[PDB]
RNA sequence: AAAA
């Protein structure tokens, strides 16, 4: 806790005294503009206060004008001190503010400054004397001749001081080049109030992270088509991942490599497969069959995790990129089955509690240092084997289930994945009675429609099974009753740009003609979620996945992006109080990454 | 309007020096200052003189003399503030000055400024102070005396009935004294998931004042603000609406045959209704319901009457959406060859002859939506479950129409074979045909029958289901599944009893199913037999859930429009509506 | 406590 005072003088430096000992209760810090006036005398100030170290104090001074004669000068003598301001609020709380000190308009702006970006409590301060002597105030407030007027308190608009970000890269705002940026933040205000009450038609809706505060420029770029060039707004934006396999992330490259070096063991560890030629990845110009793909990631995966250190490794390159492209919540699919291994003790639960411990860990260690940190969830994927052990089901499920009562830790399994061959021998139908005891636990289910997805099959994931998420379903809209179905229970689609661009084939690949679906479902109101799969096999993160859209869905908008991760937030297997503290979290940081893309 | 305002002090040279602010004459200024001998008035008098248009006022602050005391700054402020609201022009804002006067009133008459609107904040300066009025016409000549203006305000729109609730006061003292607004101003921040929940994204462009009026608890005192509410009602039975009193006398007056309408039998009255002291079991509930429903609906033309009188008074309660429950068959005969359906055609095309007559005069119009009660044991054999859900199946294709069915309703008496969980075996017709499932899954039921309408019978709303605390598991699942509970307040409040009725010491689950994040909504259940329409339906919230905030139930309101059986594409231009509908009424209600 |  830190009371910052506030104040100004003009030639009087006894103000700021004044104010500090007006509240004997005692502050933190005092910070005083003034004028370049050789009329000023700071001196006294630096004097009296260097009495008392423990509470900081600074002079800044408004260079190249001694005093305000014309609008020129006032003005900027007002962004400046909005500038100030701007720079010296606590980092969560309000400021304090006086107003005894300096001319009329200038102690107006302080005022206007301190309505505008909220204030603790506003006060003045009185004498019966005016005196000119330090050794006097003491005198008067023994006696009682000091007097204070409290009237302010204002919280302001918290998006109005959000903008503290905007300040800096301005050389000190010289005379040559000054730029009035809060200037254009007040115009900001003012135009956002004056579209709000002169229009009604236009000025009726739209904000999905209710942002709806942002210049009107800002949301003039927002609707706009986004291109290829908008990569640099797209990388800075919080995202959220919904479909990211563990076991698909580094599948080649200098990530491969450094996942087989510390792998514990390296005797066991093997050369195996190989990337595919021809393919121009990540944008192919042909389409791969779903198997070609899959071995396609067989370099890394089940027969090489299997050791703990190499998953170890793994998991923390996975969160390292994941925190690399500014993703803010994810829910990697793991197969703790797969990594299992009975020989060395190494069963799936343990698998399970290392891939949670260690993201906990590296989630805990990112918090206390106070960076971006990525909160990642878990899905237990209970894919499809039947090669036999039709029990495999049975125990991917009972993993899942006893796994969330760990109760504590940062990561946490939210739900299961029914992955596998999508094929009718496998079809929702059976598992009506499998799947009640983990809907009775509380956990959720998302459903995998790659290929092979009749209607009918999607209609019992979404009513026997009760997903709450679909994956890929990239013909919808050929059924409209499963669309309608799908909009009105309110449940999403993971639709992956790369992992469907490669798969199925779609536009500007040539011989194929079928457009991407993703701008008709927003249209419709589909909840999508823009995910990446596979970083490895597909070979690009979120941000390139939500890039493509702008060839694979010409005319996206960037306010269709916003959606898309408001959609992602919704539809995420996440509890209702946490889900409120994400919002709040991506509404504050979507409000940062906007105005520093508009003005930059 | 094109008023001026301005502040006195030692010199008389502010107001001629803020006279030609404008380039291009002005209209009327005013001046409020204190009761300091300094100042004379003899100088801006005479100046004035020599332009008779403008209308001259000086206001003196009785008793006050160079600001000097806390109580006397405190003084000072509540006539300036009173001043200002009687000077208040009708519909433009006024123009504004704080050059003069001390720090302390330029300081207040800046927050007065910026409280109750004001057409433009500037300064005047010169150089030299000049002091002969033949300086400034140099000064003017010769052109030193800069305008100094921060930037135009807009003010926050609604404050002005303030002005109308008090008088001018020529005489007053100390003892009168109204803290209105300083008591809003004091708990700005003197007071978590408040500000993230927040609806209707235009709510952030409302001026800060009335955010903070919005985070305010409810009280009983603000029915006008939740009157001019757009609202959503989600469970409002059809046959339970013009029970007692004028309406119950204007519905059987237009019915076809009066002869064989039974004008004798009234129901019973309670003390205190509809706050009613002491429950009542459900049974008697519906008792009270005896006047109307069936056996009054049977004819046509009382049927057409009270539907057009139930849709006046959704209008007249401000209500912008409503999904009215009908079971078609209980007012279905065969003597004059009244089916079930002609029943349900004759209600949907009263409602949509209603709603487009409305809206072709461009006037305020509830959209309303059917829901075909599927009865339990009712009328003797189970057939009647299978004939409504057909029904519903076959009316839900008609297509055309502002009114449309969109979904059965499950009604259960108290419990036990009045549960949710026995004809599970129906409902894939009507889950695959695009309808929804609501159930009456309320008034003590246990938690396995909730679970069972939510997964097997895949039901979209819950009715009132107020034992969802006692279950943390079903809770849980509703919270994630997105699954909204209507809640009645009054009906439930009259048959199971909260505080602060005698006698009973339970209080409402709503402000803790709003904090856990069910989608809850308020309703009226029975208009007629609970005598309360939605407006007090919510305003009772405030009694019996303390601590609810007005944005909760805006809250409330978007959560009754997100759980409403309507398209993305039509959800989408309600939401747009209510937004600006809901700013609006804002901007026009914190003038009280 | 720079046109108190
Ligand atoms: N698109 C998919 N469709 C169906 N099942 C999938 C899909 N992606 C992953 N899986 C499941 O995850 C595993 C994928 O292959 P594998 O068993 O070798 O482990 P992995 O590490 O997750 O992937 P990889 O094959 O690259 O090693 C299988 O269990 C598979 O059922
Ligand atoms: N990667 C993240 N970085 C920062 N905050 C996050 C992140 N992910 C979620 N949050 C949310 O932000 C808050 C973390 O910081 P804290 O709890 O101290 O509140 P805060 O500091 O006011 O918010 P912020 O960190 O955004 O400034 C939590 O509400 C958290 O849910
Ligand atoms: N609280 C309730 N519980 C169960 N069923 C209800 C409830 N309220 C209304 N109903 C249903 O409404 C009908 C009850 O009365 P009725 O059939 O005579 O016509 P009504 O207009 O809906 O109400 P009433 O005539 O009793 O005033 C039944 O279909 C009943 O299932
Ligand atoms: N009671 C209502 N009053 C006004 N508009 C409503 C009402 N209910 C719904 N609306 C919405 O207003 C629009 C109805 O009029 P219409 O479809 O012709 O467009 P509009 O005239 O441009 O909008 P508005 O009626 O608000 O001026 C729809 O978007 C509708 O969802
Ligand atoms: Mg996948
Ligand atoms: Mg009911």
């Amino acid at each position: 806790m830190s009371r910052v005072l506030l104040c100004s003088a003009g030639h009087s430096s006894m103000v700021v005294p004044e104010a500090f000992h007006a509240v004997p209760e005692g502050f933190e810090e005092v910070h005083v503009f003034t004028t370049d006036s050789e009329k000023f005398n700071p001196v006294v100030l630096n004097d009296f206060f260097h009495s008392l170290p423990n509470v900081r104090f600074s002079i800044t001074k408004c260079h190249g004008l001694a005093d305000i004669l014309n609008e020129r000068d006032f003005e900027f003598y007002q962004e400046m001190l909005w500038q100030w301001y701007l720079t010296k609020m606590p980092d969560n709380e309000l400021p304090y503010v006086c107003l005894s000190g300096g001319i009329k308009s200038m102690s107006a702006s302080l005022q206007k400054a301190a309505t505008l970006f909220g204030a603790q409590s506003v006060f003045h301060v009185l004498a019966d004397n005016n005196p000119r002597n330090i050794e006097e105030m003491f005198d008067a407030l023994q006696k009682g001749q000091i007097h204070f007027i409290e009237m302010g308190y204002e919280p302001g608009w918290a998006a109005l001081r959000r903008l503290k970000k905007i300040l800096p890269i301005n050389e000190g705002c010289s005379r040559d080049n000054f730029k009035p940026l809060i200037s254009k933040s007040i115009e900001e205000i003012l135009s956002n109030v004056k579209i709000m009450a002169s229009d009604t038609g236009k000025s009726n809706q739209l904000p999905f992270p209710s942002l709806a505060i942002l210049p009107p420029i800002a949301q003039q770029w927002l609707q706009l088509p986004l291109s290829a060039n908008d990569g640099a707004w797209i990388q800075n934006l919080p995202k959220v991942d919904l479909h990211c396999h563990l076991g698909g992330f580094a599948t080649s490259g200098s990530l491969l490599d450094q996942v087989r070096g510390a792998a514990s063991e390296p005797d066991l560890i093997d050369r195996t497969f190989s990337p595919q030629e021809i393919a121009g990845w990540p944008r192919s110009h042909k389409s791969i069959s779903l198997d070609k793909y899959m071995e396609l990631g067989n370099a890394n995966g089940s027969k090489l995790l299997k050791d703990k250190g190499c998953l170890i490794r793994q998991v923390e390159l996975l969160y390292q990129s994941l925190v690399n492209d500014n993703v803010a919540y994810a829910e990697i699919r793991c197969s703790p089955n797969n990594y299992a291994d009975k020989n060395k003790n190494r069963s799936a639960w343990v698998v399970l509690q290392d891939i949670n411990d260690t993201f906990t860990r590296l989630i805990t260690e990112a918090k206390q240092k106070n960076q971006f940190y990525c909160h990642v969830n878990l899905l237990v994927i209970a894919s499809r084997k039947f090669s036999g052990d039709l029990s495999d089901i049975s125990k991917h499920l009972a993993l899942a289930i006893t796994a969330m009562q760990q109760g504590e830790g940062v990561c946490r399994i939210v739900g299961v994945d029914l992955a596998g061959f999508e094929n009718k021998e496998t079809r929702a139908s059976y598992y009506e009675h499998d799947f009640k005891a983990v809907h009775r636990c509380g956990l959720a289910v998302t459903a995998h429609a790659g290929e092979n997805d009749d209607p009918e099959g999607i209609w019992q994931a979404v009513y026997s099974l009760h997903a709450r998420r679909l994956g890929h379903a990239l013909n919808l809209l050929e059924a409209p009753d499963l669309m309608r179905t799908v909009i009105e229970r309110k449940i999403g689609v993971e639709m992956c740009p790369y992992a469907n661009y490669q798969i199925k084939g779609f536009a500007p690949m040539p011989n194929f003609s079928a457009l991407y679906p993703l701008k008709k479902y927003l249209e419709a109101g589909i909840l999508v979620s823009v995910n990446t799969d596979n970083i490895g096999i597909s070979g690009a993160n979120l941000s390139e996945n939500l890039l493509i859209l702008a060839d694979l869905c010409p005319g996206i908008s960037r306010m269709d992006v916003l959606t898309i991760i408001r959609n992602s937030i919704e539809t995420a297997f996440i509890s209702h109080d946490f889900r409120m503290e994400l919002l709040k979290f991506f509404d504050r940081k979507i409000y940062d990454v906007c105005l520093i893309s508009i003005k930059n």
